[PDB]
């Protein structure tokens, strides 16, 4: 144990490295496969919302196998389901991630260009198997080099839904939230996952987020302060109408930019979710021809049946999903 408590065995000399949601994140070592990893430390079962994103974030991971998609390791609980409050799950141990190097580093275009391809090679494998990741920005892309990236927190994902209507469902996080979300075009379309890579490239290319809202009404005027102006929100909220922006060429807000980088910019920052680009087609585009390599862009084997549509559940049912899930980490 330390300071920062936890618990090893099988992992020692462990090191902090911040707290997200729940605590540790935190360096630890392997003493089986001798390396070192990151182990998060959650305790959710206070609330309900948060062993949902726990059990969500179980289930969709160990069931994914991707090169650009973090993995579940191990998986440490008490072995008695009476004594089970805290969990800890065992990833790979990144480097850092692309919020921590944007910050730090201005991008050349080659990084930025195959950066946006690891994301959208990783992206194409969950939309694939019918799952939105729904929450993708710089600090939930891990990087390890410039050829090691990895999408981590499926706390939000749910699996797609067009179809269906869904101050409930939360969130997305606001500066990377499709214009779609915030005018309750209730479908969870994969279109919302693409809007956030747009958000993501167009963030690479200057160090700072393209939509830096103060809250949901000035994210709608900040995205609409570049894309111009384009009625079916019913809340008020309804007063948008107000000053009349015209489309700012992307040109004038990246003029070091590459031309086909901010072709692409502007097929994934298109407010019409019909209108906008779709993963294959993104991959397909002319700014990523020398790395698009369908053979080498591996999908899921199967699009996922639902995520039991489990969202009213009693908390200590799904304390028992979570237990049968992570029974398989117990050396018995
Ligand atoms: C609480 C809850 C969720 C997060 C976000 N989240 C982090 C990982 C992760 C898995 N394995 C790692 N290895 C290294 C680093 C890392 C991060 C920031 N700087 C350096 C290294 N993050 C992860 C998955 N999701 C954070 C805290």
């Amino acid at each position: 144990e330390m300071v920062r408590f936890d618990v090893g065995p099988r992992y020692t000399n462990l090191s902090y490295i911040g707290e997200g949601a729940y605590g540790m994140v935190c360096s630890a070592y392997d003493n089986v496969n001798k390396v070192r990893v990151a182990i998060k430390k959650i305790s959710p079962f206070e609330h309900q919302t948060y062993c949902q994103r726990t059990l969500r974030e179980i289930k969709i991971l160990l069931r994914f196998r991707h090169e650009n998609i973090i993995g579940i390791n191990d998986i440490i609980r008490a072995p008695t389901i009476e004594q089970m409050k805290d969990v800890y799950i065992v990833q790979d141990l990144m480097e850092t991630d692309l919020y921590k190097l944007l910050k730090t580093q201005h991008l050349s275009n080659d990084h930025i260009c195959y950066f946006l391809y690891q994301i959208l090679r990783g992206l194409k494998y969950i939309h694939s198997a019918n799952v939105l990741h729904r929450d993708l920005k710089p600090s939930n892309l891990l990087l390890n080099t410039t050829c090691d990236l990895k999408i981590c927190d499926f706390g939000l994902a749910r699996v797609a839904d067009p179809d269906h209507d869904h101050l409930t469902e939360y969130v997305a996080t606001r500066w990377y939230r499709a214009p779609e979300i915030m005018l309750n075009s209730k479908g969870y379309t994969k279109s919302i996952d693409i809007w956030s890579v747009g958000c993501i490239l167009a963030e690479m290319l200057s160090n700072r987020p393209i939509f830096p809202g103060k809250h949901y009404l000035d994210q709608l005027n900040h995205i609409l302060g570049i894309l111009g102006s384009p009625i079916n929100l019913k809340a008020r909220n309804y007063l948008l109408s107000l000053p009349h922006k015209n489309k700012v060429p992307w040109n004038r807000l990246f003029p070091n930019a590459d031309s086909k980088a901010l072709d692409l910019l502007d097929k994934m920052l298109t407010f019409n979710p019909h209108k906008r680009i779709e993963v294959e087609q993104a991959l397909a585009h002319p700014y990523l021809e020398q790395y698009y390599d369908p053979s080498d862009e591996p999908i899921a084997e199967a699009p996922f049946k639902f995520d039991m549509e489990l969202d009213d559940l009693p908390k200590e049912k799904l304390k028992e999903l979570i237990f049968e899930e992570t029974a398989r980490f117990q050396p018995g």
